[PDB]
């Protein structure tokens, strides 16, 4: 796409979207999850393109040409993300994560500090620790034998019974070139992130400087998930949530207009 660039980040060539929009801060930093790239954000980029600078970093061995790379985790994702922003001369940015991109976003808030990264939006990120099926998925992903079966179970959960053409295209075509090197790693990093931090919510409550964060999600759809968000929201003045009511675990693809309005509201609030 017309905004895709490549640059050496430390000892690694990384692709990134940068629309290089000459405009008032903050920059909007869209953070992919594991084993997909900027392609997940092509519709959200269209929504924001005119009014904001939009950067989408790809992770090591992520992008149009996936590749085996040495082991890394979310701490390196943060460093990779900041180096691209430093190279681009970006100061203030509003990070927005998809799913387990959320580990990068929260660590980026701690490392960048509340001046550089005053707020955050986490999209469709499992707020509780894995329930048995998701734990079984991560186990399958780490298995050199059963990793594809791992991704197949996840694709079933993410689509949640929906013939969602754009999301199916993302999973079965735009992720098709990712292999066991990425998927095994994702499974190790997510497993370890939960083990170490306990949960997304524990990690966010544990920031030195708490800041406005909104969780915008469509999945899971059960009332009991809406409750752990409502209970966390009552406990933490800085945490809010919106249920977007989209079909899939990919609101950036299937309700981009809705993702955009929340990102805009947080951007507008930083500009004041
Ligand atoms: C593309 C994507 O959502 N990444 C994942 C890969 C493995 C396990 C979980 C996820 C996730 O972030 O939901
Ligand atoms: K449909
Ligand atoms: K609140
Ligand atoms: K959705």
């Amino acid at each position: 796409d017309t905004y895709l660039h490549e640059t050496l980040v430390f000892d690694n060539k990384l692709s990134y979207i940068d629309n290089q929009r000459d405009t008032d801060g903050p920059a909007i930093l869209l953070l992919p999850g594991w084993c997909h790239d900027h392609r997940v954000y092509k519709y959200l980029i269209q929504e924001l393109d005119a009014d904001f600078r939009v950067i989408v970093p790809n992770w090591r061995g992520h992008g149009l040409s996936p590749s085996e790379v040495p082991d890394f985790g979310y701490q390196e994702q943060v460093k990779d993300a900041l180096e691209i922003l430093d190279q681009l001369g970006v100061e203030t940015f509003l990070p927005v994560s998809h799913s387990h991109g959320g580990w990068v976003l929260v660590e980026l808030l701690e490392q960048a500090g509340p001046e550089r990264a005053p707020r955050g939006i986490i999209m469709d990120w499992l707020m509780w620790a894995p329930k048995p099926d998701f734990a079984k998925s991560l186990t399958l992903l780490k298995d050199p034998e059963r990793w594809r079966e791992g991704t197949h179970g996840l694709f079933d959960v993410w689509l949640d019974g929906h013939d969602e053409k754009r999301v199916r295209h993302h999973l079965l075509e735009e992720m098709a070139d990712y292999g066991y090197d990425c998927w095994g790693r994702s499974g190790r990093v997510i497993e370890d992130a939960y083990g170490r931090n306990g949960s997304p919510m524990q990690m966010m409550a544990n920031l030195t400087k708490t800041r406005p964060i909104r969780h915008i999600f469509s999945q899971p759809t059960e009332p009991e998930y809406e409750k752990i968000n409502s209970d966390f929201a009552e406990q933490h003045p800085w945490f809010s949530y919106a249920k977007l009511g989209g079909p899939t675990a990919f609101p950036a693809i299937d309700v981009p207009d809705r993702a955009a309005v929340h990102i805009r509201e947080f951007a507008t609030a930083i500009r004041q």
